[PDB]
């Protein structure tokens, strides 16, 4: 059918401000099943820098990566019909109202969730957080 | 502008446990119900009926087959732009707010349907309702 | 054990905007609507049957004036032990955690009747779905 | 980056129990209370000033009855942008995800109120805290 | 008819957990009212310690009352029928689920909410948060 | 003052969508979440181990298949008195309030595990967590 896979991440503030179950539950109230889960108490830098790899030329840069190991983070695969840009579109942004980041976050580096953008990126990310590809 | 649009709960609202959630989106938006009656299993007829203007379609026979694949609940709703507000409401599985938009993924099975003008509501209504 | 008790959502559950609210908590316990019935304004002769046992008491017509006083829904639901759990759900306005102990705060306004056994069950079910 | 903006909310979330609900949103998208003030009635002059750049309109009157038909709630809310990010959680009417587009219907009674500027901020919140 | 008035005060934890409107909504949605709020950024200790005077005996009596001024409260009053055991019931404890304490709240001192347990806590307890009597 | 804890999140779960649900309602009771597993299919040993004390009971081998006919995820909670809070959260499904009485209704397909003792607590534990 139309079946994708997509790789998303709940970060540190989320855990800090307990809105975990939160987010996942947006993601699972719009039919999307997990199906692979990884619970990180603390990820490596050595991810981190590949997941944001694309970025290694900003000045922000650090600072994410700071952010990003600050705390527990889950990296989660999804799957359903068109799944990367509908939760790339339930991700939001933080002016949105009516997504994730758009009713829960307000800072452009602690924004609680990441989503794939791409298929691309998706096949990119999931191979960083699930080798076991 | 006070107006009344005709709404019906999908069967994959009851599949999923939906319906309360559904209804209660319309409710919080201060709309009130008219008038109301469930179906353990709708008519085929009043689905044909309901979705005439697609009889030409691909999608015609399998849609009224999911439509009728479960319950159903028909809903005629009264309150100030109704038609285009709950519309808005219904939304799409594109944009998040909505109740397709948060709880819908299917092009299909996508929980409820609204009105979509003045003319479709009078005609929609009278389907469900013809008590009138 | 699977049953089948009646449910009436009372006319302050319209006033409030708590029909969906209601609902909900019901059908998150895995219950299913067997039939429903919406009436802008329930036949007085039906309040009187429904609450039958109770024209002795000293709230009796109060009570049905209330229940006459706006909109009210006739739900049968089933499940297993469907009465005892709905029952249960329904709750009193003293133990948070149900319907009535979260959302009521008054003897006679409190949103919902539950069956509370098979007999008032059969019977209260044949009241309002006498098409049995 | 910090901001400060002047939030009211309106009688009308008061009467339809909204109040938690409007407060809730704000509150989770993680705006802090700063000073916060609730009034039985609001003096009229005090809704008058709040609205003075409407004196001319032909609804500045009936909408200033209105603000004092019952309890607001007037609140200075501290966070990065929040004078604009807290203006669009308001949003309208049309707009789902929004507090006006989930929970309002009405060209008047729309449950909130959102400082639209930095100099309306400033303005308005000397109006409800002159204290500072 | 039973009309009843009671004073209730969020603790500084449930700003701190971002759980205010969550606690006034509970109470709201039982039908409850306020017929008077204050915010307090910071509580004078000389209220608290009046408001729990009748523990100033306690060994925990100092570091609560450290607590209930670590941060900022709102002191509200209730009213509604039989408004100060309901929303006594309401509050609940950290044992029991289905109240705010037993789903929100897990210690002994930071427990979010204080509520009147009797008619004279009440007409005492709203005293001394609005004198203006 | 500190404990920790094991919880199952069942395959019902994942059918009926609870799963954001029940976690939801752990995290909100402030407990944190140390270690955690998703098991598309737990092996079945595992299962067996996992309920060891009841090798005996006539309902032994249907429930290891229940708990093998979907995924799981398994937590470690860590939280003040968290064996006996997590366990009174989940409660049983005659109590409104906890999540087996808001949300189940089954003797079998109950929704959730939880530790009920601190020596269930630490073998459970390293049942999913042996790498400790
Ligand atoms: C733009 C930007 C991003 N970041 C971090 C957090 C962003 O989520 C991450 C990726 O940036 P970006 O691709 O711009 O946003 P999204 O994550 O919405 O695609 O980089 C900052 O820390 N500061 C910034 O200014
Ligand atoms: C377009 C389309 C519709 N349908 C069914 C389900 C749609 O809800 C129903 C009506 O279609 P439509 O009028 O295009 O959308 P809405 O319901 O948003 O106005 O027809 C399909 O089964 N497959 C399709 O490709
Ligand atoms: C006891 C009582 C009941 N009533 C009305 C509303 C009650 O929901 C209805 C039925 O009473 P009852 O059977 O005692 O309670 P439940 O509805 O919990 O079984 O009668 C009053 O109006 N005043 C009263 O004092
Ligand atoms: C435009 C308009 C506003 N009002 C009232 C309610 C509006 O919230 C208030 C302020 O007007 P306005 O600035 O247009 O709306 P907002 O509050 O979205 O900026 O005036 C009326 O009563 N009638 C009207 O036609
Ligand atoms: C019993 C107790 C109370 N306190 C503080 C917080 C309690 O909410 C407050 C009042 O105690 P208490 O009357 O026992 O509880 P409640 O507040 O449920 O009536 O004193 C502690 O700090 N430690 C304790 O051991
Ligand atoms: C008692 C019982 C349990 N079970 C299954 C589901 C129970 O959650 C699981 C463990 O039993 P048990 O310890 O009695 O329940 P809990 O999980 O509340 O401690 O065994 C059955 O399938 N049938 C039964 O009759
Ligand atoms: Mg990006
Ligand atoms: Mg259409
Ligand atoms: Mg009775
Ligand atoms: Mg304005
Ligand atoms: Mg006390
Ligand atoms: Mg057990």
């Amino acid at each position: 059918a139309g079946l994708q896979r997509t790789l998303v991440l709940i970060k540190p503030d989320a855990f800090e401000r307990s809105l975990v179950a939160e987010i996942m539950g947006r993601i699972e109230k719009k039919n999307f099943k997990i199906v692979s889960m990884k619970f990180w108490s603390k990820a490596p830098r050595n991810l981190i820098e590949q997941h944001y790899k694309e970025h290694s030329e900003q000045s922000y840069f650090n600072d994410n990566c700071d952010f990003m190991v600050s705390g527990p983070i889950i990296s989660i695969v999804y799957e359903g019909t068109d799944a990367i840009s509908k939760i790339r579109r339930l991700q939001g942004n933080i002016l949105t109202p009516g997504t994730i980041r758009g009713d829960l976050a307000n800072d452009i580096r602690e924004n609680l969730i990441h989503a794939s953008d791409s298929e691309d990126s998706a096949v990119d990310e999931i191979s960083i957080w699930f080798p076991e590809t």
